[PDB]
């Protein structure tokens, strides 16, 4: 049996047959659905994931079952048989990274999946070197406001030894300073990484938008501190197209969303440092990062400037302030010529992606709770679209924090 | 930690474990290999175990579990089943079961109110005309001149070898949907089919955007029959906006009483195929889904044009700004008309209080995140940041096939 998938706005029906290729088990059983949880709770098998991945690569280039195809499967068998592991060709790595993005059920930006610059950094042997590669990535990805998707791939995990790791969850993060009295100055999401930085010797500031240094770690070594050169870190002050006092709030955000704590798995190999970046969807900044209660939490302050009736929920002051904040983000990014996409444009392009994927592959793994944006859900088309969530490889996965 | 689902609140950092899911006898649509949580829709000795189960639940609820009364009720149930193949619920069993079915409904955000539910027994009903008197009575009590009270009326259970009692309409109040020559719809496109059924059974149609439909009511093994609700029983609220003076000119309105009439109520294996129940609205149901879905009244562009927004580019957020104002108009006009309504901020806050009560009372609460989170301003409400475990418990409200 294959899932019947319905869109309730159009009345149309598809069948997901792609999920039959699912590698791994998710959190759900017939007795209870755990879909809304954010986090999850040797050689024969590395070999089979390797074979499987190599079969996909050769299929992708239509040279499947050919000479090169069997010689490569032989290489993999011969390398695993004597070292217990193997290595990807650079073009196999490029294919894997793009497929890992393609497969990410929670990503709304997947229409872009084929366009991704891949920097091979597997020849790194120190924290210093990683920092070199990280500066290259940021300078490349930012491209003065004209953002380009990219991923840098540091050396794979190895049975012996500790992992290459970037300790920060993103390459650009604002410090969060826990005050005497429990309040937080800056981004509350970053209190622990901020504390790690200081303790590994960083001199802190006391702003709300102090860009953190990076903690980079080469195997079985103490991590090292590196400051990003400020001219590499593009930022957009926030203002509103009609509310003149908004700029006064002194709010801002960085251009480049570069996730750096996830693990990339391709054909059994695991890449524990492989930072990747695209461009922001404006609700991530306008709704979540600035309005979440446990993040910068600015709703009430804006509502008061707007001079709204804060005393009651039913004046919808929250809803109103949130819309002006998102509009400020969009306006400000467009003004500064920095790539951003609104939640309506993004979800329309994601619907076109579902359709492309339906033809290309027979389905598309999608996580409905993550795909529908955090404001105006049912005003976007994805809300009315049933989706099927499941795990395909290559994949991005969570991994434990290295400390 | 323990061997049950760990549940996290990401805003507050707190953790619970759901042990209630262990009580689930019925499976849902998910498996280890894929999640189907976002899909809208996924006996003999068999009756006996559902019955025995429900009777145990009843005796626990009255703290008389294991008692001689408890064991005599079980034998009473097996006696009756054994000789007729079915059995009857005591009155208090039916009240308990109705409340528990609402308590159990994973998609309902209003469950903080579950113990406060007025249950009309109409298990004696025996004609379509009589079902109509009960329904009028329900609408009268439940509306209460604007001060809405939750209620369910329960009609006779399925019975082996006799047809069912059915209310054909999906709600007791529904606006007509008239299919046009040009292929569009006047009124509510959700009601096209029921509207066409009503006409085919002899209703003379209107041609307004808000024509109240008649009810089609079917007694056992009979063609359904048509009943027009007297207009003074159907309370309606004209929509205006607190500051946008022109909003009233749009002539939009909504009824006071949300009453669902097509779900099956299942209690200890018995099936109440007609058991309409009503509460009060949460404002986003009307202001966001009913008035702004593309496939419903679809008014967002009309309202944004009147507000003079730039509807030619997504990035002006015209949709979000118009939806906010339509929601504000629904809240303001209900308040003004003194008709009970609840906004999505108050409703979700209260539902978090419900989760905390149920966590202490039963060790968890089955809940369907995609339906509990409201269709605007999702992450500005606390439910967005609450993980939720979804499973089926009984007594239950269930979907059932349409009778035609
Ligand atoms: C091109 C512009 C892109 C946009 C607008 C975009 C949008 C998003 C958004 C909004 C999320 C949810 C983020 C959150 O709520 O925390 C997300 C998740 C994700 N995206 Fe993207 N994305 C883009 C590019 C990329 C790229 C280049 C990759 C990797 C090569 C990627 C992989 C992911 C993954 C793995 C997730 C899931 C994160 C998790 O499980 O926590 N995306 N995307
Ligand atoms: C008292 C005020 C109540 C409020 C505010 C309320 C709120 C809601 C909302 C917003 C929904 C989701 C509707 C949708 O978008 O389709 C819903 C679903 C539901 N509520 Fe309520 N509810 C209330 C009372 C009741 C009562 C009195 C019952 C039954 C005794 C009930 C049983 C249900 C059920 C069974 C569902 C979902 C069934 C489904 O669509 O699959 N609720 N509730
Ligand atoms: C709190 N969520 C988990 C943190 N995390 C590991 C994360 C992962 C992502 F893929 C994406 C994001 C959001 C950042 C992002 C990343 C990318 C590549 C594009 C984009 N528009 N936004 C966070
Ligand atoms: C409100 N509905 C009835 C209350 N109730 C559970 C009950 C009533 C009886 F008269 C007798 C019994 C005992 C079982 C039994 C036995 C027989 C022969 C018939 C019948 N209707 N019921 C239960
Ligand atoms: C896909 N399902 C839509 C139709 N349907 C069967 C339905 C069922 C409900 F319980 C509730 C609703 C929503 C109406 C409602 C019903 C009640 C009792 C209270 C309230 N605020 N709102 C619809
Ligand atoms: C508990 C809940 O699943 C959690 O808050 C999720 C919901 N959906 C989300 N969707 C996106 N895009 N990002 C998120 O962080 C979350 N958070
Ligand atoms: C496809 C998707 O599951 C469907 O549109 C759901 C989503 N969430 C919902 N939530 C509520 N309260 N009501 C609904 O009708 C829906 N529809
Ligand atoms: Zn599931």
């Amino acid at each position: 049996k294959f899932p019947r998938v319905k869109n309730w706005e159009l009345g149309s029906i598809t069948y997901d047959t792609l999920c039959a290729q699912s590698q791994q088990d998710g959190p759900c059983t017939p007795r209870r659905c755990l879909g809304s949880l954010v986090l999850p709770r040797p050689a024969e098998q590395l070999l089979s994931q390797a074979r499987d991945f190599i079969n996909q690569y050769y299929s992708s280039i239509k040279r499947s079952g050919s000479q090169a195809h069997e010689e490569r499967l032989q290489e993999v068998e011969a390398e695993v048989a004597s070292t217990g592991t193997y290595h990807l060709r650079e073009s196999e790595l490029v294919f894997g990274a793009k497929q890992a993005w393609r497969n990410a059920p929670r990503c709304v930006g997947r229409i872009q999946w084929g366009k991704l610059q891949v920097f091979d950094a597997r020849d790194c042997s120190s924290a210093q070197e990683m920092f070199t590669y990280i500066c290259n990535h940021i300078k490349y990805a930012t491209n003065r406001g004209n953002l380009r998707s990219a991923i840098t791939v540091f050396p794979q995990r190895a049975p012996g030894r500790g992992d290459f790791r970037i300790w920060n969850s993103q390459l650009v993060r604002y410090a969060g300073y826990r005050q005497q009295d429990g309040s937080v100055r800056g981004d509350p999401a970053n209190v622990e990484i901020t504390e790690l930085c200081i303790q590994h010797g960083w001199t802190p500031g006391n702003g709300r938008f102090d860009v953190l240094p990076l903690l980079l770690q080469a195997p079985d070594e103490a991590p090292e501190l590196f400051v990003l050169p400020p001219e590499l870190v593009l930022e957009v002050p926030l203002e509103h197209p009609t509310l003149e006092w908004f700029a006064a709030l002194g709010l801002r955000w960085y251009a480049l969303p570069a996730v750096s704590n996830m693990l990339l798995e391709i054909g059994g190999l695991e890449f524990s440092a492989a930072p990747f970046s695209g461009w922001y969807m404006s609700t991530e900044i306008g709704t979540r990062n600035l309005c979440d209660p446990h993040r910068y939490n600015i709703l009430e302050d804006v509502a008061v400037c707007m001079d709204l009736d804060t005393r009651t929920t039913s004046s919808l002051w929250k809803d109103k302030a949130a819309v002006e904040i998102n509009l400020a983000v969009l306006h400000s990014f467009q003004l500064a010529k920095v790539t951003i996409v609104d939640h309506h444009a993004a979800t329309v392009s994601f619907m076109k992606h579902l359709d492309n994927e339906q033809k290309a592959r027979g389905g598309c793994p999608a996580d409905w709770a993550w795909i529908v944006p955090p404001i105006s859900g049912s005003l976007t088309p994805v809300f009315h679209q049933e989706m099927v969530n499941y795990i395909l490889s290559p994949a991005f996965r969570y991994q434990p924090d290295p400390w």
